[PDB]
């Protein structure tokens, strides 16, 4: 509570990502900045790039300062580049302070920027291990922790709908957010986010992988991806049991690839064939897990075109990606300072009559210690 400046300051379009306003410079110039908890540089574009709104213009600002150096990010997705400087950053929808972060101005980039969409830099939120050029380069949240009393945590509610809403509540947790309570995973290495999932169930029935599985070669927070992302064989026995559990129909291949849609008459979905999710992530204490379960309603992403809906759990090339459609339904907590990560049922998530996300515990899973690759 008390974090009513900050609710719902996030907006973007499904499938886009979730972006939060911000100020650079004096006077300050607002961009809408992608937020993402997968990467840890800030950067922005800072030329009249075609698909831009709006972009950086350090001629604008007094108190921008140049680093002399350039940096360059290549992403899954995309790619950019661009040149290191500093200047007097802020959040309008967030805790009054300024500080001083690094920036990328974005001088080049490729694939990287979405002609159509609303925002105009990424926000990246991990830590400086994974920063560009080297960890020498101070992420965004540290600047803001070293530089005000801002708690050392942050919290993202992200909310699934073509446009779509979430918070950001920085520095603190917001009790109205979720239900039930909180159960916390241990981040595992400080560079992404890192997480340990120690068991799968579909509808119920454990996959039956060797939890190390789970996690080759690791498994992380991702909001700047939309999709649950597994590793390859743990995808195929996920949707191998999805089909079994669905069998009272079928569907193309494509489908289950995320090529082709699947729709039916508004309003007829038929919800209940679709089996729940669970993963369960190690606990705070030790032999401890917890579990965190999404309906279908959050794999079944809907797009335009009757009710028609795209599977999106597909395929990865990391271990598991905990994206979008995962975060939809519950509210994330970020507790660098505790160094662990908070999970409960979001207020927001899309939930029918009979079933309902859920996070759930304490278990007992004895050697989680070996589902992590080391
Ligand atoms: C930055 C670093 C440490 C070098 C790094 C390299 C490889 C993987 C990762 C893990 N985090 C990655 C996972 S990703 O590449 O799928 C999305 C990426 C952020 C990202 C980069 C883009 F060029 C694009 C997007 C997101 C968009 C917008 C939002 C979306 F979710 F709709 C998706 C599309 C459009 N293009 C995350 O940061 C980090």
């Amino acid at each position: 509570g008390s974090f009513v400046e900050m609710v719902d300051n996030l907006r973007g379009k499904s499938g886009q990502g979730y972006y939060v306003e911000m100020t650079v410079g004096s006077p300050p110039q607002t961009l809408n900045i992608l937020v993402d908890t997968g990467s840890s540089n800030f950067a922005v574009g800072a030329a009249p790039h075609p698909f831009l709104h709006r972009y950086y213009q350090r001629q604008l600002s007094s108190t921008y300062r140049d680093l002399r150096k350039g940096v360059y990010v290549p992403y899954t997705q995309g790619k950019w580049e661009g040149e290191l400087g500093t200047d007097l950053v802020s959040i309008p929808h967030g805790p009054n302070v300024t500080v001083r972060a690094n920036i990328a101005a974005i001088t080049e980039s490729d694939k990287f920027f979405i002609n159509g969409s609303n925002w105009e830099g990424i926000l990246g939120l991990a830590y400086a291990e994974i920063a560009r050029p080297d960890d020498s380069l101070e992420p965004f949240f540290d600047s803001l922790v070293k530089q005000t009393h801002v708690p050392n945590l942050f919290s993202l509610q992200l909310c699934g709908a073509a446009s779509v809403g979430g918070s950001m509540i920085i520095g603190g947790i917001d009790h109205s957010l979720y239900t039930g309570s909180l159960w916390y995973t241990p981040i595992r290495r400080e560079w992404y986010y890192e997480v340990i999932i120690v068991r799968v169930e579909i509808n119920g029935q454990d996959l039956k992988m060797d939890c190390k599985e789970y996690n080759y070669d690791k498994s992380i927070v991702d909001s700047g991806t939309t999709n649950l992302r597994l590793p390859k064989k743990v995808f195929e026995a996920a949707v191998k049991s999805i089909k079994a559990a669905s069998s009272t129909e079928k569907f193309p291949d494509g489908f289950w690839l995320g090529e082709q849609l699947v729709c039916w008459q508004a309003g007829t979905t038929p919800w209940n064939i679709f089996p729940v999710i669970s993963l369960y992530l190690m606990g705070e204490v030790t032999n401890q897990s917890f579990r965190i379960t999404i309906l279908p309603q959050q794999y079944l992403r809907p797009v335009e075109d009757d009710d028609c809906y795209k599977f999106a759990i597909s395929q990865s090339s990391t271990g598991t990606v905990m994206g979008a459609v995962i975060m939809e339904g519950f509210y994330v907590v970020f507790d660098r300072a505790r160094k662990r990560i908070g999970f409960a049922v979001s207020a927001c998530h899309v939930h029918d009559e009979f079933r309902t996300a859920a996070v759930e515990g304490p278990f007992v899973t004895l050697d989680m210690e070996d589902c992590g690759y080391n």
